[PDB]
């Protein structure tokens, strides 16, 4: 499991957000197990969670994610 | 499982968002197991979750995701 | 599990956010196990969780995430 | 599990946030186990959790996360 | 488990935040075990938790996190 990223090197990249929420419940990244034997989970990269969510320009530079997720029996 | 990313190198990339929500519930990335034996899960890359979700220009630079997900018995 | 990142080297990158929420519950990253035997979890990279969430320009420089998640029996 | 990061080397990178919340509960990163045998968890990278969450320019420099998470029996 | 970071070398990097919250409960990073046998947890990198959370420019310099988390039986 190898990840390699290389980077070699007027409004730009500007965000305005206004949010009004009377009630918010946000769970993000969740793993829940009840009465479970084996649970293998991988979350990688960018997760944005919101009642309002904005992602801008998330990976302008090279980004690499490598995941091996699992079990051997 | 190998990921490689390489990058070699007027309004641009500008977002305006206004959001109003009286109630919001957002779950993002969730794995739930009840009474489960084996559960293998991989989430990779960018997940944006919102009552309002905006993704702009997510990977201008080279992005790589590699996933191997599973079990061997 | 190897990750390598290399970086070699008017409004830019500016965000305005206004948020009003009467009530907020946010869970971020959560792993919950009840009555569970084995639970293996990996969260990698950037997670932004909010009643309002903004991510801007998250990885301008090269970013690498490598994950191996799991069990061998 | 090896991570290597190398870096070699008008408003820029400016954020304004205003937030008003009458009530906030935020959980950040949480692992909860009740009546659980084995729970292996890894959280890596940047997690921002908020009733309002802003992440700007999180990794301009090269960032690497490597995780091996799990058990061998 | 090895991490190596190398760094070799008008408003820039400026944040304004105003927050008003009548009530706040924030949990940061929490591991809770009740009636649990084995619980192995690793939190790495930057976690910002807030009723209002702002992260700006978190790792301009090269940052590396390496984690091995788990048990061998």
């Amino acid at each position: 499991v190898v990840a390699a990223a290389e980077k070699t090197k007027t409004k730009e990249g500007v965000l305005y957000v206004g949010s009004k929420t009377k009630e918010g419940v946000v769970h993000g990244v969740a793993t829940v197990a009840e009465k479970t034997k084996e649970q293998v989970t991988n979350v990688g990269g960018a997760v944005v969670t919101g009642v309002t969510a904005v992602a801008q320009k998330t990976v302008e530079g090279a980004g690499s994610i490598a995941a091996a997720t699992g079990f051997v029996k």
